[PDB]
């Protein structure tokens, strides 16, 4: 759910995406407008990138359960709307 | 207008000012409060800096039409109020 | 008060915490959610860190009066709620 | 030559690559090892990217002469070798 | 060895430490002087931190083999000595 | 001397200049070439800026003794020469 995404995000994502930014590839933020722009505004899109990684973003298949992954894709999606 | 500023901003400004920050000179953000503080909160101020550049900010006279420049100064001004 | 925190923040804090970020230790932002997470969401917590510093954050005992310190802890607390 | 190279770099490239870094896409530095790793360790490789751009890196076609681009590409390779 | 070290670093560490920097916690670089200053100038020191993680640095236990971690620790020390 | 210089730098300057970088204003690094380019390659130039501050760089007057500032200026010049 939502409170478990907030916890998973704090443990695995905050280093690079603190408060919705992207320290590694600056334009590829977690902001709503950016998520729309790169077509990552979806639970499908996020859950697959988190799984297989992409460029500087690591893969999280192996250490996140696809229940925690679905939940953190959803936390991302919820703060983006609120925005951050 | 507004939708053409969103496009121009994505193509020319997002590298340094992704989501209203400034990666090059940290305090000189595009946030409302910062725009007021440095007296850049105006279409005049923005359109002239974009044209002639300033320190690490390049000049965009030559590659942006002063119709695209006026529009992106306005996109900046619209996200700042909404804020970002 | 509030307008004097805005001035003190601009003079002493904006270099590292421009618009609520943290350029030095990325996750330790001034955002509401981060302030809660690290237990810095309080005038007590902020006023003591500002005074004694902590890791890369300097101490401001000596150059900020504990009237300016109380006020800037409060500016931080006010933009965090508004958020930034 | 490297002196015109050095002047072009200072005026156009140092905002995002100061000292051989990459502020926008952190792994794509101007250090010799990254230039080798991404296949950008040649005049032609560099001249092509500077001319046309790639992602957050601007196109310099029509802003810099071909001689300026050649010179800046040479300067990058030279600085990389010396260790910036 | 340093070649497997170099490949592991590229694939897992360059996102936050490209060129010996630290994007997340700026003072904790991979430069020889910072490694000495924070007591991280040994294989065992580095292997332990890579394995278990610390704050914003991820744990690599179970993601990288012990041999890969050993090799990456060796590569870090070697690059530090050469000056990245 | 450089040992007191090294201790002062670690305690006061590494937050924004770790390894010779400039986290706040990216082009104004402590590398020898940038120090030359901005006319900051002298003890007097550095002691003056450290003492009085400039823009996002804090004033250290009254926080550091004149001897500490002298020593840190010497250390900067020395590290620049060695290549940080
Ligand atoms: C923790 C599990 C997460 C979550 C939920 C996200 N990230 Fe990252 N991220 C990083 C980089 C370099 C990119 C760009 C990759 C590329 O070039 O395409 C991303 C991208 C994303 C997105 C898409 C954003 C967009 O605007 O397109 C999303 C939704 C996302 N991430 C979520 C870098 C890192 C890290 C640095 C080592 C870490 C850790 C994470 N990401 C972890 C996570
Ligand atoms: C695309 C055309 C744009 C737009 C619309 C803006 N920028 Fe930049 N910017 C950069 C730097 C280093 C500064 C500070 C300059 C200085 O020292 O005075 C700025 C400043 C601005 C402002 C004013 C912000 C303020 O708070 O005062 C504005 C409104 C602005 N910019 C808009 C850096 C860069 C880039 C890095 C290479 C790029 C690309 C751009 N800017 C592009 C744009
Ligand atoms: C001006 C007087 C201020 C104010 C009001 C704040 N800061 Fe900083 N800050 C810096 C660093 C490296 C940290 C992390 C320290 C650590 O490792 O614990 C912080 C932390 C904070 C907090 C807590 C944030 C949190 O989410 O826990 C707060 C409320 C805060 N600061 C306010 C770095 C710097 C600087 C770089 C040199 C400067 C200047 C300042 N801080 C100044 C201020
Ligand atoms: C001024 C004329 C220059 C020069 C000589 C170079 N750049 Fe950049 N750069 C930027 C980004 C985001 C990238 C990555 C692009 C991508 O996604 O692939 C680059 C890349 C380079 C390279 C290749 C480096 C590598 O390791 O592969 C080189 C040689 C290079 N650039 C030279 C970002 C920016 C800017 C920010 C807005 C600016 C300004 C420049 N680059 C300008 C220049
Ligand atoms: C890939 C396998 C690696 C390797 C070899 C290293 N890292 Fe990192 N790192 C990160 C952060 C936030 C820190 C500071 C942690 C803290 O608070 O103490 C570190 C620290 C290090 C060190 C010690 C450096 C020092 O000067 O003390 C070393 C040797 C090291 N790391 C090696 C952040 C990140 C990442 C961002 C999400 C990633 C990815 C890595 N580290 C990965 C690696
Ligand atoms: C600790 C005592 C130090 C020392 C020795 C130096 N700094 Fe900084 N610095 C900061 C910023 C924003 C600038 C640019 C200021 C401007 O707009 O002109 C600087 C600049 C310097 C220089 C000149 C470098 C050059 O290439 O011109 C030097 C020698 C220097 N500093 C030394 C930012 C910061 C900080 C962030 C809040 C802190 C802390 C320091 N500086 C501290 C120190
Ligand atoms: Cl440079
Ligand atoms: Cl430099
Ligand atoms: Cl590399
Ligand atoms: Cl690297
Ligand atoms: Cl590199
Ligand atoms: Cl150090
Ligand atoms: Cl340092
Ligand atoms: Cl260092
Ligand atoms: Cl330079
Ligand atoms: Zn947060
Ligand atoms: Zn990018
Ligand atoms: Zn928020
Ligand atoms: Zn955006
Ligand atoms: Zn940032
Ligand atoms: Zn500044
Ligand atoms: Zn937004
Ligand atoms: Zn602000
Ligand atoms: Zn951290
Ligand atoms: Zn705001
Ligand atoms: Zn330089
Ligand atoms: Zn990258
Ligand atoms: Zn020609
Ligand atoms: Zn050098
Ligand atoms: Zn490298
Ligand atoms: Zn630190
Ligand atoms: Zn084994
Ligand atoms: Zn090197
Ligand atoms: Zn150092
Ligand atoms: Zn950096
Ligand atoms: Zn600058
Ligand atoms: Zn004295
Ligand atoms: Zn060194």
């Amino acid at each position: 759910d939502l409170a478990t995404g907030a916890k998973v995000f704090s443990a695995n994502c905050a280093a690079c995406h603190a408060g919705g930014i992207n320290l590694v590839n600056a334009e590829k933020t977690l902001k709503k407008e950016a998520l729309e722009k790169f077509g990552m505004n979806s639970i499908v899109a996020i859950t697959t990138q988190v799984t297989n990684g992409k460029a500087g973003m690591p893969a999280f298949k192996g250490r996140l359960t696809d229940d925690q992954i679905a939940a953190v894709a959803a936390y991302v999606l919820d703060q983006a709307e609120k925005g951050w």
